[PDB]
RNA sequence: UCUCAUGGAGAGUUCGAUCCUGGCUCAGGAUGAACGCUGGCGGCAUGCUUAACACAUGCAAGUCGGACGGGAAGUGGUGUUUC
């Protein structure tokens, strides 16, 4: 999914040397997502390199039986700050551009998200990833703490 | 994987490009609203925010004759009953 296409420029004695930057995110819509960035002369080739880069950067988002987040979480990258919190089933995914495309492409069905701080599409994508990467799932906190599930549920 | 949550969206704009700080601007709701165009019906509401500025006319607080003396309408007369 192409999130953003921009025309960045290097400048040479001749003139303006134009390239396209592509910010693209890949997912299966099944709980696997990644971001990648690429640069080329034509839209098409940039897009492609973006794809290939993302595919080698990719991670998994912890999901709950209703397709949402285990818990509330913040995230920080650059000036991008990101806030995600789980939602009741049937609220869909409400968020802004980077955060929402990444979330949606992961397959998260119901989530609240807001990016505070900056708006750069890219850093918000990365940030989202750092958010959902640090998501601990209950089985694992029960494994860490060394305490049975039913005890923490309470 | 029980319980809670029924909730927080962004976008353009400084640069040859970038990241940031930072303002302006927009998308939403609400009116005791006004103006423009257009206008079939019904239901329930609303209607001088300004000059506590002036007011023509008409009406918005009376009733009791079982407190009381009278007179005025009739009636034949203080037997009747009204004002
Ligand atoms: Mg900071
Ligand atoms: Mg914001
Ligand atoms: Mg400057
Ligand atoms: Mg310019
Ligand atoms: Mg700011
Ligand atoms: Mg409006
Ligand atoms: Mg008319
Ligand atoms: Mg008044
Ligand atoms: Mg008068
Ligand atoms: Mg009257
Ligand atoms: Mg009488
Ligand atoms: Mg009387
Ligand atoms: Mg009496
Ligand atoms: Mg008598």
């Amino acid at each position: 999914n192409v999130v953003q296409v921009r025309r960045v420029t290097k400048v040479v004695k001749g003139g303006k040397h134009m390239r396209f930057r592509a910010i693209v995110v890949v997912g299966d819509k099944k709980g696997q997502v990644g971001v990648g960035v690429g640069k080329a002369k034509e839209v098409v080739s940039a897009v492609q390199k973006a794809a290939v880069d993302a595919r080698r950067n990719i991670i998994t988002v912890p999901m709950t039986k209703y397709l949402t987040f285990p818990h509330r979480n913040e995230a920080d990258y650059g000036a991008a700050r990101v806030m995600l919190r789980p939602a009741a089933p049937g609220t869909g995914v409400i968020a802004g551009g980077a955060v929402r495309t990444v979330l949606e492409m992961a397959g998260v069905e119901n989530a609240l998200g807001k990016q505070l701080g900056s708006n750069n599409a890219l850093n918000n994508a990365r940030a989202t990833i750092v958010a959902v990467q640090t998501m601990r799932q209950f089985s694992d906190v029960a494994r860490d703490r060394g305490i049975p599930m039913e005890e923490l549920w309470k």
